[PDB]
């Protein structure tokens, strides 16, 4: 079955358009896809957007206690054949990038995919996790709403590999800034856009918010 379903495993990012360099075989001025910036010297491209972190908090955070019960039926369901919060997932590249006056992201179950990582170490509220199997058997047996994978890229690919993504919550930063790390390809035929959001201003760059869902 699909376990991407089954869970709810969903991928969220924001891209930004590359800007070119001078010199490097890997420069891909003509690249199919327009928006594929994801990261930067262990940071966004970008400066603080507002408008985006305002989306992905509301998008991550949101659970409707009532479409629960319908979720709990299918899991327990899957499972016999063999407080309400999403859970966001997290690579520790991305998970380290990130400020501590903001871990753990708040109203959400975090978890951490690291192979050196441990307890000891991270002294925040987080699930830490070695593998993608490992992150199954945590939802598996762990009570949830959404699964989010919000990073980055590594964690990303693996996941659109497996055909574990469910949906996929695109940013487009109508904008272009250098960029060290891109949004993983992945076969386009399986998805297809369901929501494509009025355009926003965010201090003068444009972006939109677009949704794909599993074909
Ligand atoms: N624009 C956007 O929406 C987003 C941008 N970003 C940006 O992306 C860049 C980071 O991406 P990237 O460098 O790919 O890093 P990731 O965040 O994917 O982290 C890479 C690390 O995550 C761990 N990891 C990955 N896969 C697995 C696995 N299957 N099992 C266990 N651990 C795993 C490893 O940790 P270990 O070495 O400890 O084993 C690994 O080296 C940053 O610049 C960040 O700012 C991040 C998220 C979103
Ligand atoms: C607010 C930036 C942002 N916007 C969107 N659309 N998706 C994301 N996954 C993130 C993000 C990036 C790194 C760490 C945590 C969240």
């Amino acid at each position: 079955e699909n376990l991407s379903d089954v869970f709810d495993i969903y991928a969220i990012c924001a891209c930004c358009k590359v800007a070119p360099t001078s010199e490097g075989t890997k420069n891909e001025p003509f690249s199919p896809r327009t928006f594929r910036g994801l990261g930067n010297k262990g940071t966004l491209p970008w400066k603080c957007n507002s408008v985006d972190m305002k989306y992905f908090r509301s998008v991550t955070t949101y659970v409707d206690e009532s479409k629960y019960e319908k979720l709990k039926w299918k899991r327990e369901r899957y499972l016999r054949m063999e407080k309400l919060q999403n859970v966001v997932v997290m690579g520790r590249s991305n998970w380290e990038s990130i400020p501590k006056q903001y871990k753990p992201l708040p109203n959400r179950i975090n978890v951490v995919l690291s192979k050196t990582l441990t307890k000891e170490d991270v002294k925040e509220k987080v699930f830490i996790i070695d593998s993608i199997d490992d992150l199954l058997l945590l939802l598996k047996k762990l009570k949830y709403y959404k699964c989010f994978i919000i990073g980055g890229a590594q964690v990303y690919r693996e996941c659109l590999s497996r055909n574990l993504i469910k949906q996929i919550y695109f940013t487009r930063i109508n904008g272009a800034y250098p960029c060290d790390v891109f949004f993983p390809e992945f076969d386009e035929s399986e998805f297809r856009v369901t929501s494509v959001s009025e355009v926003y201003n965010s201090k003068g760059t444009t972006l939109d918010f677009l949704v794909y869902s599993k074909v």
